[PDB]
């Protein structure tokens, strides 16, 4: 996606949930640092259409796979570590701000496959309990993941009862 005036790229963020209110956890990949799913929003892109495009190339799943529970209004962004700022763009891009889903899964958990691009995202996913990611994210993230969290949360644990 386009960094914008401030030094930031639109992104979109995916909670997938099942019944149990468990949440799908990835590894990025070649790493062993874990996160939600999150790509850029292209120019002509909604924020519905860039999540879907997310879910589709980096988790292996159709819209007929899932449902929308819910959805972050406005932006919320956050600012990379100035170590991780890459200089060799112009304009530098200086963090994301991100529109955030909450999805159920409703097809079996065979059909995400996370491998299907030449450089994944994720080197592959597990269940975790919903409130870990908030403690597990990068710390520049955290404050992004406990405002989701704290947002989604009256919609999940209705379905874990
Ligand atoms: N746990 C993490 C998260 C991020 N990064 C670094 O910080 C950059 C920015 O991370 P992020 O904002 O999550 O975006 P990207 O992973 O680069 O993804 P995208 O191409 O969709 O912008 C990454 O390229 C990576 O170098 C990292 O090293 N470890
Ligand atoms: N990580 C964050 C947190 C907040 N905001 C912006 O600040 C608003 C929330 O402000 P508030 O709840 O009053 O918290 P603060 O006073 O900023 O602390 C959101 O709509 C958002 O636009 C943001 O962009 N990124
Ligand atoms: N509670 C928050 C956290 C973040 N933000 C917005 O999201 C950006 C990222 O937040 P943060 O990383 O915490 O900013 P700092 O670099 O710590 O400080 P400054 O932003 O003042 O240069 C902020 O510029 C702000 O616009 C916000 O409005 N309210």
């Amino acid at each position: 996606s386009m960094i914008d005036d401030d030094g930031y790229r639109p992104n979109v963020g995916i909670v997938i949930c099942n019944r149990q209110g468990q949440v799908m956890w990835a590894r990025r990949f070649g790493q062993h640092s874990w996160q939600f799913p999150q790509g850029g929003i292209n120019p002509g892109e909604s924020a519905e259409q860039a999540m879907y495009r997310e879910l589709f190339e980096e988790v292996g799943l159709s819209r007929k796979d899932v449902r929308i529970l819910a959805s972050t209004r406005n932006w919320l962004r956050y600012k990379l570590p100035k170590r991780l700022v890459r200089w060799d763009t112009k304009p530098v891009c200086i963090g994301q701000k991100q529109k955030w889903f909450l999805l159920q899964l409703v097809s079996g958990d065979a059909e995400i496959n996370m491998q299907t691009s030449s450089t994944p995202e994720f080197d592959g996913w597990r269940w975790v309990s919903y409130w870990y990611p908030v403690r597990q994210v990068v710390s520049f993230k955290r404050d992004v993941y406990r405002r989701v969290m704290k947002e989604f949360a009256s919609v999940v644990m209705s379905l874990a009862a």
